[PDB]
């Protein structure tokens, strides 16, 4: 009884934020996140503009962006606007309540004014979830909880993660879905978003871990990859998105049957 | 054989961070560390001139500090150079090694060009410390790993808080101590410190709890307290920090007899 991303879109409990993602993948045919972890502005609205149409989300990293500024987040909004894709901010929310809640709407990002969807890490326990969702929830905006990591010694295991589904399950209203490895939920108006994913197998030098698409899709029963080195490191990123999207679309078709 | 902060700071195996901090808190008796939740730079140079006195430690939270700059920093520099406390910076560093060590470096904050310690989380795996390190070793500076947490539904507990010391003692060359609420390492090279820390009893409404002076320090066999609104949510934010200043310390020197 696996339903598609269109009919997920519909669910009664659908989150509005993820039944627009759900929509806008089903129309496009995609489910590849970029993970646009790069310094420079120009070179994010350029990525942004070029692989808009192969992409159902960017992930933004705007700890590491030189040059940013909120106009040059009014010009990705308008780039997400035309070629329909979410803005996921990176930033790894993991604090008490009364920090997150301040840490999302102010400082010189501003990050809940222009981020569809944040991330947060359940080590801290449900007030990091009630602290975001004070200024989320009048927004309109959703959290992805993180379940699993794709890192070497990653402790987000075993009870960490019936944490954070059970964590993600009791604050529907906010949470869409999940970062993790693989589907850690039951219930479909739950996004699973995978990073650690490229058509190679290997890693970094520094713990990250990669499996394919055909297997995160396929096998492990997630939803949409997110993809960095695989695309900003390759000569054509147009391309290399393209063969992800393909990858993550068809592993995608073939689960569903 | 409970040492005081003075020979501690003289083990053989103590990074120099630490044996600075343990010096100047020697010096000047205190191991309260100020936790600056403030948005606005003049108000966190005005704590910071008024209280240096009092603190070992200042702890910074430039994601909300509304007109943050880099002079704002160097401001903060000259004041804990002159009254002798370090710049921890709170930025939950959590993610994967490759990411961590350019949100340190890089972006509009350049946190390793002027934070003395930063924290972060362990449930990534050692990439996190690996990627800090890259980019701290070079710069001299310390992290300190975040082995238990404050906040009701913690889940660094057990396992979890076992696997944040064995990463802290494998990594002693840049990893000081831990964010923790009581002691967690057995070797006196590593500081213990601890927030979710009120005279009185209670909490916040999003999931803060807290626990005196005396029972962290003196009962629980921590170091250092770090206390935000204790401190700056009182009319007289000097005779505060006094309060928990002399409180942190009388609870250090009974335990030590
Ligand atoms: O468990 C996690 C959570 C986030 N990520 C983030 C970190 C980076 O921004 C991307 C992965 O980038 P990549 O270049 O594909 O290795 O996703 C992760 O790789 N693993
Ligand atoms: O486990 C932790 C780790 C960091 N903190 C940080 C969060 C805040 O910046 C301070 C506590 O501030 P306070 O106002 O004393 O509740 O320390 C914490 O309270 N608990
Ligand atoms: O056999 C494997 O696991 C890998 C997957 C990507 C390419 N070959
Ligand atoms: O009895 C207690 O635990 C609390 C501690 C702070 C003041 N009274």
């Amino acid at each position: 009884m696996e339903l598609s991303f269109g009919a997920r879109a519909e669910l009664p409990r659908i989150h509005p934020v993820a039944s627009k993602l759900l929509r806008l993948m089903q129309k496009k045919e995609t489910n590849l996140c970029l993970s646009a972890d790069v310094s420079l502005a120009r070179e994010l609205l350029q990525l942004a503009d070029a692989l808009g149409p192969s992409i159902c989300m960017l992930k933004t990293h705007v700890d590491i962006l030189n040059d940013f500024t909120l106009d040059v987040m009014k010009e990705l909004i308008t780039l997400a606007k035309c070629h329909e894709f979410l803005i996921f901010e990176d930033r790894k929310f993991a604090d008490i309540g009364n920090n997150v809640k301040k840490q999302y709407e102010g400082g010189i990002f501003k990050i809940a004014s222009w981020a569809d969807l944040v991330n947060a890490h359940v080590v801290p326990g449900s007030g990091v979830v009630k602290g975001l969702q004070e200024v989320g929830l009048p927004l309109h905006r959703g959290c992805l909880l993180i379940a699993e990591m794709s890192s070497t010694g990653s402790l987000a295991t075993g009870d960490y993660t019936r944490a954070a589904v059970r964590m993600a399950e009791e604050h529907s209203e906010f949470v869409v879905g999940f970062i993790s490895g693989s589907r850690v939920s039951m219930k479909p108006e739950f996004l699973h978003l995978t990073p650690g994913v490229q058509l190679e197998a290997g890693g970094d030098n520094l713990g990250q871990q990669y499996n394919s698409p055909q297997e995160v899709i396929g096998k492990r029963g997630s939803d949409i990859i997110i993809v960095g080195r695989g695309i900003i490191s390759a000569a054509d990123r147009l391309e290399a998105a393209e063969m992800y999207r393909k990858a993550a679309w068809e592993a995608y078709l073939s689960r569903l049957g």
